[PDB]
This record gives structure tokens, C-alpha cells and sequence, in this order.
């Protein structure tokens, strides 16, 4: 069945705040259970996680060595928050988890953000000896987004994503570059406007071709990432921002998460144009977004009982900005986020959110066999095998009254 | 149940297009069956279909006599589409209408659109003497829309609203005044841009306070809605377009028609937004709309397969450009129009639209009580009585099982 052939996806931030292998185990257990087809594991938003065995990097026409830049993202990451859980995960804690989670039938889906949400890796290139790499905006320094005027400190992220694909490359199939909310700190979340800004209003002190920069950056990353066979992905809110296709094109491989329709003076193109562009869609509606330690109303946005609402009235075939058209998508991703990662994570209530993603679109997601698997291995050892493998979680109640066999 | 005390509505075009009474007691029948609250009738859409007995209008210093109101309205709507089965329903016809509705606890909402999508009118005040009243772009006159500059074309216009009013006070709770796509033939569809610019770009030929006069506009109709004990309605885009609230406020009585959520330069505001500010939603996601005369994938937007794609995907509850946030609803319109005006009218294809709108948001809708009780007298005459009135659709086969009866 279509539906059931769609990918469902649950996200985690990783980036902000420590997990443990143990607990994106935990994670991937539930995310099979309940039909899920992917975790996607972001590693670099804000701070960075996950440190290659190997971390040398060669650009600007030298080699930063191993030690120096482990040392320096490890400060970076901490300077951001030094999580007491832990720092990074290291390379063989991935390994083992994407063969953990592959064993399950689950893939892993990692992101790196860049040129935003990136304060570890500014961090780190400054410790580095790379000069000013924050991009500022009439004097207000951005603490999470790269300067794309900026040779050196471009040309050092964009062989750390190279570094990162190259370890990814075989082991998974899909890569998130992020591209989301440049200098969302610097700008009170004007960042697309400011950089398509010089364009229109010139000599204003707007950043000289600051959007066909973002435009030609996002690109090469898409080539780096294809080059070690990996389909990119990033987020919308940067792609043909304001709907202004004169600044230059996007690579069509670049599958677009569409998280957002945008806001007031916040102007995203429509999923409508993105797919007529010929992008793919993962469907990424922040109707479902949960943040760590937001619980109920009033505790503001993200907060999980908004997130359980938005999953309700919003399922996983409704796309953010359709222009109500009839826009196809890869599939569904549930996004939790730790905005404050000094939240304590709780189990409980983002697999709450991962079962009524899951229960609220019943017929994506396919029926947890793991159940009745598990009951015919508890009957003494001195209808459910001939049920098809095929049903969705619609079809529960049929398996669970197999399961209502118990005695004979 | 508070899924089933929301309103369910089908929205018909008798502005563009003539519909008989009797069409519309079918249309009237066959929401009452499928558990729809109200038919929407466009009265005034491009055409206007509504006569009253008197239409005599005070404006201006001066009345205009109603034989001459009708004669000049009923030549405008014949420029705009001389339609072969009828020009406009009387106030008789109309009256027995709505009474029909009610009887069968159908509500009915008319909306006489101005000060876009009002050919008729225009044309209408040009025969009757008012000079230019057409908005004009550029040198580019709109054949829709009201120039509000022009004193007596306003004047004219607020009359007859409030003539039409007066009409449907005590009979009718809500009265839409429309204010969609000002001057979307002239401007190609950026009427609201053009309407702000002046503020913004000085001095290069924009309409001054163009749309500072539009918000006034607005919120005369909604007084004259008002003082006829109604509630007025409006379609979203013109309100707080692009989200700037710096022209003038509108009045928070105004039910939106929440219809779009923009596209490309034509940045409305999130019903996010709008219900922050006060105002009631009517969800009328576009998604679900029906042009008639378009059926398939290819015969262009609003084709019926793409209408009944959108139901399927986008149920009642899923608001355009919700910011991801929990928007209340009064309830949803599903809508059929008819931009071509001379396609023909199909029972059968309407119907299956609000059948599909019933079926895919089947807790919304009341149950079909109708089947039972014919079932009832059908029984020669010399469980269906206790099962409660309060099912919903999502229910119906438990009442269908009831009438499986048939047999004793
Ligand atoms: C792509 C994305 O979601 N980016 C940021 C992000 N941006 O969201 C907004 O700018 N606004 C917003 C916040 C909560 C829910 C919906 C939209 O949302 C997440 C939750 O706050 C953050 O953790 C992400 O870093
Ligand atoms: C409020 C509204 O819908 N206004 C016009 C209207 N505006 O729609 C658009 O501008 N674009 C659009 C067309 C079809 C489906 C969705 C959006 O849609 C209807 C169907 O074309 C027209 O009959 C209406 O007069």
C-alpha cells in the first residue's frame, strides 16, 4: 500500500543537548513499534555532538589537526552548554547505533546545521585561529550563523560537512544540511529579508549578495553530500524565500523538510512552488513541534499538549503553505526540540507524542506484529501466524484480539 | 458533543451563476441529509441575483427610484453573464427559501460582495448616473471593483448593503460582506500590495490611503451589518494584509472566512494572527474548493478531483496558515463556485463534494436520522426508536444496521 510505503519519521535534537546511545536505543525500540521507518538524529544545531575518530580538516590551504579540533568543538559545544549528561557521541556509539537501529529496520538520518544554528562550530574555528567567522548585522554579532564573506571560515564548515558525509556515506541514505533561520538571533528572525536586502535597497549597509551567497553555499553542500552518495535534505524556510526565484536556483536533489508556512514579514515560499520546482517534500509541520520542558498551554510555543493538538487537527498528509494544492510528499516527521537542553528529557512524553503521531494517522503506519511475536514466545515451550504481515495500526485491535488468546 | 455543535456549511456561487429555487432546496436537502448547519448563498458575486421588491436607494442626495435600481441591475448582471436559465431570485422566492432552510433547521448566509468581485453594482451606478466608479490601475480599469475615492460610488454601494440588510435581518444570523481580491483583474492579483504602497512608496503614482480607506470601508459595512442585529462575515486576505497593523484596526465582530493562506507576493495574514486580534474563524480552506465545469487533474484549479484530494487531505479541523498554533473555529465551509458561469450546474458532482466533506470529517457530522424515519413509515401501515438522536456520521451503520431491519 501507498501510505504504508511512506517514510515516518521521528526527530530529535541531539545537537543542543547530550542523548546517550542508550537512550536513542530506547528511542529507536519505540519508533519501530509504533511503525515509525526513520530517526532522524540531529548532531550539529547549535551545539555539535558527535565526534569523528578522525577530525582533521584541510582547507585554507593547511591542515587542522585532529586533536586541535577536537578540542576545539568539544569547548565550542560546552561554551553553548556543557551538558552534564555528556558531551558528544563518539564514532563507534554511531556505528553501533545506525547498525542497532538498521537490524530494526530503522534508518538514521543525521543533520549538521550549517549556516545557521551553528555556535559550537563558530566557536570552534575561532579557537582555531580562524578570524571573526560570526556573521553581524549593523553590530549585533550573530552567536549561531557563519559569515559567507567570511573565505576561511566557509571554506572550513564546508569540509567538516565533507567529513561528516564521508563517515555517513553507506550507512545511511540521507543527509540534513539544515540551512534554517540564518542569523535568527542577530536579525529578530529577519535573516532571508537582510540577506535579499542589498539587491533591492542598495547602499543601506545590507550584506552584498548576502542571499545568492546562501544560495551558492547551499548548493555546494548539496554537491558535497551527493558525492559520497547521499540525498540532501534542509529546511524550507531559505528556499526561494519570498517566493524570489532572481537571486538564482536551487539544486532539485535538495529534498525540502517543510516545517514552516511562515509568519508576519516571514514570507516562505509555498510547498506549492517548492515541489513545481521539482523538490521532494518530507511533510514537517510544526503543528506537531514538542520542546523539552514545555508541557501544557501557557508555557509557550512547542509546549507537548500544543504538539498533541496540532497532531489531532493537523495529520500527516496536510503540508504547511499548499496554496491548496494537492502536494505529494516522501512522508511524515514529528520534531521533538531542546530549545533550553537543560530540560530534563522524558521518555514518557515524547514517546506520548511518537504514539498519537502514529495512532492519529493509523493507516501510514504499519501494525506493531511485535506483540503477538512476543506472545507466541511465551506460550510453554514443553490465527496469528497466517494473519498477513501487512496491516497498519488501524488494523490493531484485529492482531491484539489474536493476542486475546492467551489460554490455548 | 462540541465536534457536532460546530458549523458544517456548503458554500454555493448564485452570484455568477443562476440557480433556480428549486435547485437550491435540493442543495438545501441534500446538506440536511449529510449533517451540514447552513448553505451559503453569493447573492452578489461578480453578478447580483437578488431582487428585492423595493430597491429604491437614498444616497447622495437623492433617490434613486427602485424600477430603475432593478432595470439597471438586471442589465448589469446580463453584461456580466446573460444567463439562459434565469437572471435573479425575487424576494418572494428568496423568503420562501430561507423558510424552507429553517424548517428544516438549515440556516442561510448570503454574502453581497464588495468592494471586489461587484461587476453588477458598477455597472448598475454607471446606468443610474455615478461617473467612474470603477477602480482604475495604471490606466488599467477594474471591471470588479469599487474605486474608493469615488464619494457617491461608495455612498451607493453602502446603501444597498444596508437595503439588503434590512431585508435579511430577523430571517438570517450572519451576513458575509465578502471584501476578497480588491481589484485582482487590474492589478493582476496584487490589489492589496497596491492598496498599501502609497504609505510605503510615496510620490509614484499609488492610491493614497488606499487601503487606509479600505479598512474604513470594512468597518462601515460591518456597523451597517450590525444595526441590522447581524453578524458580519469576511473572507481573510484584505484583513491586516502582509500582517501590518499600522493602516487602522478592524472591527473584532467580523467572523473570517479563513480561505487562503497566500502565495507568492500575496502574504495575508496567519489565522493566527486574526483570531489573536478577536476575530471568529470559518475554516474554507481552498483546498476543498469546486469550480464547476473542472473535474479532473488538468482542467486547471479548484478541478473537482483536486477538491476531493483536499478533503481527503486537509480535514475540517486544519486552518490555513495557523503558525503551527491551535486556531478555535466556529466550524468549516466547503465551497463550490463558478468562475465560469456558463459551465453547466451538476447535482450529482456537488453533491458528491459535500458528501466527501461529510466522510472525511464524519464526527462533525450529524448522523443521517432521515433513512430511519423513512424506514419507519414505510412499514405497511396496517431498536430505530431508542438509539439516541445524537450519533454522528462517524456512527451512520449502526443506524444503517437498525434499517437492515426491514423484515419485522
Ligand atoms: C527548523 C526549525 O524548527 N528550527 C527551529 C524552530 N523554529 O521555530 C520557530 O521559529 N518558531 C516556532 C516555534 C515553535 C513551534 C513552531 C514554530 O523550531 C524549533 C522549536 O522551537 C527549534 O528548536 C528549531 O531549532
Ligand atoms: C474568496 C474566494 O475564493 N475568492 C475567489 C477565489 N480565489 O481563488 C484564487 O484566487 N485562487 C484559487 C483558485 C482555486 C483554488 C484555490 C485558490 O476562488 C474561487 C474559485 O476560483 C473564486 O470563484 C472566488 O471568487
Amino acid at each position: 500500500n501507498e501510505k504504508l510505503a511512506k517514510k515516518k519519521i521521528v526527530s530529535i535534537d541531539a545537537g543542543r543537548k547530550y542523548f546517550s546511545p542508550e537512550q536513542l536505543k530506547e528511542i529507536i525500540d519505540k519508533a519501530k513499534h509504533y511503525g515509525y521507518t526513520d530517526l532522524h538524529l540531529l548532531v550539529g544545531n547549535d551545539g555539535l555532538r558527535f565526534m569523528l575518530d578522525d577530525m582533521s580538516i584541510t582547507a585554507n590551504g593547511k591542515t587542522y589537526a585532529s586533536d586541535d579540533v577536537k578540542r576545539a568543538i568539544e569547548k565550542g559545544t560546552n561554551d553553548y552548554y556543557n551538558d552534564p549528561n555528556g558531551n558528544h557521541l563518539t564514532e563507534s556509539q554511531m556505528t553501533d547505533l545506525i547498525n542497532y537501529a538498521k537490524d530494526k529496520g530503522i534508518g538514521l538520518i543525521p543533520t549538521v546545521n550549517s549556516p545557521g544554528h551553528m555556535d559550537a562550530i563558530l566557536n570552534a574555528m575561532k579557537e582555531l585561529g580562524i578570524q571573526n567567522p560570526n556573521f553581524s548585522y549593523f553590530g549585533k554579532k550573530s552567536a549561531r550563523t557563519v559569515d559567507l564573506d567570511n573565505e576561511q571560515a566557509v571554506a572550513f564548515t564546508k569540509a567538516l560537512i565533507d567529513k561528516y558525509a564521508a563517515y555517513f556515506a553507506k550507512k545511511t541514505e540521507i543527509f540534513n544540511i539544515g540551512l534554517d533561520e540564518y542569523a535568527n538571533d542577530a536579525t529578530d528572525a529577519k535573516g532571508w529579508s537582510v540577506l535579499q536586502a542589498d539587491k533591492y535597497y542598495p547602499n543601506e549597509g545590507y550584506p552584498v549578495k548576502g542571499y545568492e551567497k546562501f544560495i551558492a553555499y547551499a548548493n555546494d553542500l548539496a554537491r558535497i553530500v551527493k558525492s559520497h552518495g547521499l540525498k540532501p535534505m534542509a529546511f524550507n524556510d531559505g528556499i526561494y524565500y519570498n517566493s524570489d526565484t532572481s537571486f538564482g536556483s536551487f539544486d532539485k536533489d535538495i529534498i525540502v523538510s517543510m516545517w514552516t508556512g511562515g509568519w508576519g514579514g516571514y514570507d516562505v515560499a509555498s510547498s506549492k512552488l517548492l515541489a513545481e520546482k521539482g523538490h521532494q517534500i518530507l511533510n514537517t509541520n510544526d503543528a506537531w513541534y514538542y520542546v523539552l520542558g514545555r508541557n501544557a498551554d501557557g508555557q509557550g510555543g512547542g509546549n507537548l499538549d500544543q504538539g498533541l493538538n496540532g497532531i489531532k487537527n493537523t495529520p500527516i498528509t496536510s503540508v504547511p503553505k499548499t496554496e491548496g494544492a494537492d502536494i505529494p510528499i516522501i512522508g511524515g516527521m514529528v520534531a521533538a526540540w531542546a530549545d533550553t537542553p537543560s530540560a530534563r528529557y522524558s521518555p514518557s512524553r515524547l514517546f506520548k507524542l511518537m504514539r498519537h503521531f502514529a495512532n492519529a494517522n493509523a493507516e501510514y503506519f504499519a501494525a506493531d506484529y511485535e506483540s503477538a511475536e512476543q506472545a507466541l514466545n511465551e506460550v510453554p515451550k514443553d490465527a496469528i501466524r497466517s494473519l498477513d504481515s501487512n496491516l497498519s495500526r488501524a488494523q490493531q485491535d484485529t492482531i491484539d484480539q489474536a493476542i486475546a488468546k492467551l489460554q490455548e
